[PDB]
């Protein structure tokens, strides 16, 4: 089974580019990151920053998570992100995603030693 930290990396890190550059980015990335295997994951954000910058968020502003737990952290700076969301019509196994590039603060839940991101909670 995948570790929580590794799953966060796979689902949420895309340090290879500064920003999405195509409306097809999400279709391609959701597929390549294996997020469309048995079901189309309906919502997923990729962060276009270094892994180190994202990991560093775990020592930034501590905030409550959506679920009320208190191991969430909001990045001090905005980050380049691409939000992927299934279109209303998207139908597995032909997943279809809207790509929305933005620069926003991220909020991640952190856990472990090392204390690293394990969930992407939200952007603002
Ligand atoms: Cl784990
Ligand atoms: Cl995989
Ligand atoms: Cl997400």
């Amino acid at each position: 089974k995948e570790t929580a930290a590794a799953k966060f990396e796979r689902q949420h890190m895309d340090s290879s580019t500064s920003a999405a550059s195509s409306s097809n980015y999400c279709n391609q990335m959701m597929k390549s990151r294996n997020l469309t295997k048995d079901r189309c994951k309906p919502v997923n954000t990729f962060v276009h920053e270094s892994l180190a910058d994202v990991q560093a968020v775990c020592s930034q502003k501590n905030v409550a998570c959506k679920n009320g737990q208190t191991n969430c952290y909001q990045s001090y700076s905005t980050m380049s992100i691409t939000a992927c969301r299934e279109t209303g019509s998207s139908k597995y196994p032909n997943c279809a995603y809207k790509t929305t590039q933005a620069n926003k603060h991220i909020i991640v839940a952190c856990e472990g030693n090392p204390y690293v991101p394990v969930h992407f909670d939200a952007s603002v």
